[PDB]
């Protein structure tokens, strides 16, 4: 690993909801909530061995934290991942997620093209229990911004992007549920996919530890296997990382 290059540094933005809600309307609250979870993700990252060797010690830092105080006011026909009303039903108490991962892309993207990952926390409660949503490990994107020409947006987005809310069916979700949706989304955009349940080793019964954090299905996060990597994810990752840090991860602060 090159000490100079094994931390993909991080936008994250807070917007108006998971600030009036999480962060209680306050600046400190609301950093520091992020700051924490970040760094226990970043434990998660930094002891996986993505060879099951010495290739270990890649992780993830914070470079900036916006933090959007009030919604963001727009015209009508106009929309913003940070405007007031849910789309596409303003009805709803969330957007559709993938619209909503879209949009952030969307209106972030020229800091977005500077940063290895751009991530949006917000607080809304996105239909049937979904929690989270990023680019990368999908049956393209992830780590280090890759261009999209939007025909739609007229615009280059870039595909380094993901989101998580940490609300879910009317309430906060616990902190060890909010690290693992995190990791789960990071676990996209440095390449993994979901683990299946046709191979025993990456998607283990609850009396060999449970599944890993890559599961489809929310690990409820008391089982031994829920805050690690698969064999799946990692060999996965592995393609992805060392390629990836040459292009756009920093040292370590
Ligand atoms: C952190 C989790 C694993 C993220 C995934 C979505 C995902 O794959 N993002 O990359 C999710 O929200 N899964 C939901 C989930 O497991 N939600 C749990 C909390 C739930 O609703 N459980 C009860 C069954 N409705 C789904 C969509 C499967 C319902
Ligand atoms: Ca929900
Ligand atoms: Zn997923």
């Amino acid at each position: 690993p090159d000490p100079m290059k094994n931390t993909c540094k991080l936008l994250v933005v807070a917007d108006h909801r998971f600030y009036r809600y999480m962060g209680r309307g306050e600046e400190s609250t609301t950093t520091n909530y992020l700051i924490e979870l970040i760094d226990r993700v970043d434990d998660i990252y930094r002891n996986t061995a993505w060879d099951n060797a010495g290739f270990k010690g890649y992780g993830i830092q914070i470079e900036q934290i916006r933090i959007l105080k009030s919604p963001q006011e727009v015209k009508p026909g106009e929309k913003h991942y940070n405007m007031a009303k849910s789309y596409p039903n303003e009805e709803k108490d969330a957007w559709d997620v993938k619209m909503l991962l879209e949009q952030f892309s969307f209106d972030i993207a020229e800091e977005a093209s500077k940063v290895c990952l751009a991530h949006l926390f917000t607080y809304q409660d996105f239909d049937m229990g979904t929690l989270g949503l990023a680019y990368g490990g999908s049956p393209h994107g992830g780590v280090c911004p890759k261009a999209y020409y939007s025909p739609v947006g007229k615009k280059n987005i870039y595909l380094n992007s993901g989101l998580t809310s940490t609300k879910n069916y009317g309430k906060t979700i616990l902190t060890k549920e909010a690290d693992l949706v995190t990791t789960h989304e990071l676990g996209h955009n440095f390449g993994a996919e979901h683990d299946p349940d046709g191979l025993a080793e990456c998607a283990p019964n609850e009396d060999q530890g449970g599944k890993y954090v890559m599961y489809p299905i929310a690990v409820s996060g008391d089982h031994e296997n829920n805050k690690m990597f698969s064999q799946c994810s990692k060999q996965s990752i592995y393609k992805t990382i060392e390629s990836k840090a040459q292009e756009c991860f920093q040292e370590r602060s």
